[PDB]
């Protein structure tokens, strides 16, 4: 009657992978996405989540706030591991270890 958030969530993540949560309408989303879409994956290693999948909402939230510190979209994974949110990933971008972490993490297509 009811799939949990933690399992709608874990089921989506992978070692060599980046899964990136995200809602239709999120301005800070289409930003991150943006960065990410710079890049281009190997199969099955990038996968963009729309959370209207997931009802209610509010235990999704819940959940990202214990496994992220933060509960709204987007919310970004590399590997089974959180980065958090938009500023986290621009933070890597402008720092510019964002294409070393992806080529050490096992998701580039070379």
């Amino acid at each position: 009657h009811h799939q949990m958030a933690e399992e709608f969530v874990q089921q989506r993540l992978a070692n060599n992978k980046v899964t990136i949560f995200v809602k239709y309408t999120c301005p800070f989303c289409r930003n991150a996405l943006d960065i990410l879409n710079k890049f281009s994956f190997k199969r099955g290693a990038y996968e963009i989540v729309d959370i209207k999948e997931f009802k209610p909402e509010n235990e999704l939230r819940d959940y990202f706030e214990q496994i992220t510190g933060g509960k709204t979209v987007p919310r970004i994974f590399f590997g089974k591991t959180s980065i958090g949110g938009y500023s986290d990933l621009l933070e890597i971008d402008n720092m510019d270890a964002l294409g070393d972490i992806l080529s050490s993490i096992g998701v580039l297509r070379t």
